[PDB]
């Protein structure tokens, strides 16, 4: 059998479907299914820093070139009538205790998606809050520090992770996505796994951070392509000076753009205060899962596209999953 539970499992998926099966049972819903989480791509990266920051930091050995870190895929499946659905789907990037700052210890969430077909509806978001609760959990338990989201709904027609998404689910605009975010976070404070959190803006003047070197540098997000953006600008000022004298602060607006977006930028504290001081070395029991597939978000969107896989509706998106979930089983073997 090919089907989702069968997927070789792990701690941490399996941490995730216990904490949703558990919420499920106490909901006591007749419509609701069986619900799998699996993960499906386990690898080691690094995250270079682009040229200039390069130039300002990394040559004058203030800051390390590159940082090392996990990255993972992981997909929920509910079980619809005895037939596996995948509704769910994120790609996170973690740092563990071997990494310089300023990048030790935090988890990134790269990109998340879904689509809208779960059963009941009235538990959908109810269930998304939970994996992401569960997961921030976990990681917390391993001793990663902090979390870390960017507020940021695709562009029209465009799709993070599932291809084709159904023309009648609607996608968030920031504001929305950001109150999603919080009602999560809350949850997750309440229950007393989340410390606080707060936007990047009044996180950074905290911390009180002087230098671009101290932002978390992270692959694909806003900030080391901002910087970029920032040195670029900084050196365009800099040539305008040159012309004036007759020849052919970068802090500054980092911080004025951080307050401009800042928003719908999440700095998520697990462990503050006495604890992140001294903490035993992060040790991740789950195996690295190779997986060509299902490393970046592209892999699986090409396959989509090619071979016309659509998550247009229940019904394509559960032929979808049969697709994806043979494709995963067959490309894990000898
Ligand atoms: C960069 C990252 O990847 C991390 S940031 C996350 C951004 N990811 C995405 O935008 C992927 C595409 N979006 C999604 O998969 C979902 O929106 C996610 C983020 C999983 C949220 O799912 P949900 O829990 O259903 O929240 P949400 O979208 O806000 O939808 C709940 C209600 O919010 C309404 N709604 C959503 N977008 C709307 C819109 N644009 N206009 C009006 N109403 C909207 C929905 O119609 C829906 O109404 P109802 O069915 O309850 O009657």
């Amino acid at each position: 059998k090919f089907s989702a539970k069968r997927l070789p499992s792990t701690r941490l998926g399996t941490f995730l479907e216990n904490r949703v099966n558990d919420f499920l049972r106490r909901q006591n819903h007749p419509e609701s299914g069986e619900v799998t989480v699996r993960v499906v791509h386990a690898s080691d990266k690094t995250v270079e820093v682009k040229p200039g920051m390069k130039a300002r930091f990394v040559d004058s050995g203030e800051m390390a070139e590159s940082f090392p870190y996990r990255t993972k895929a992981l997909f929920a499946f509910e079980e619809i009538d005895g037939v596996d659905l995948c509704f769910f789907g994120m790609h996170v990037q973690e740092y563990g205790s071997d990494c310089p700052p300023p990048n030790q210890r935090r988890v990134y969430i790269s990109y998340l998606d879904s689509v809208h077909f779960f059963r009941p509806k009235c538990l959908r978001t109810a269930v998304y809050h939970e994996i992401l609760i569960g997961y921030l959990e976990y990681v917390k338990k391993l001793g990663y520090t902090t979390g870390h989201i960017w507020a940021c709904p695709p562009s029209e027609g465009d799709d993070y992770i599932f291809h084709c998404h159904p023309p009648d689910q609607k996608i968030p605009k920031p504001k929305r996505l950001q109150e999603w975010f919080k009602k999560m976070l809350d949850k997750a404070v309440s229950e007393r796994i989340v410390h606080d959190y707060k936007d990047i803006f009044k996180q950074a003047t905290e911390d009180r951070l002087t230098s671009a070197k101290e932002l978390p540098y992270f692959e694909g997000d806003f900030w080391p392509n901002v910087l970029e953006e920032s040195i670029k600008e900084l050196e365009q000022e800099e040539e305008e000076r040159k012309r004036e004298e007759n020849t052919s602060d970068l802090s500054q607006k980092l911080y004025a753009t951080m307050e401009k977006h800042k928003e719908v930028f999440f700095v998520i504290r697990l462990i503050a205060g006495p604890a992140a001081n001294s903490l035993p070395p992060i040790v991740d029991p789950d195996p690295l899962i190779p997986c060509d597939l299902m490393d970046g978000r592209d892999a699986f969107l090409t396959l989509a596209r090619d071979k016309h896989l659509e998550f247009s509706s229940l019904r394509r998106a559960q032929w979808s999953t049969m697709c994806m979930l043979v494709e995963l089983h067959t490309q894990s073997q000898d």
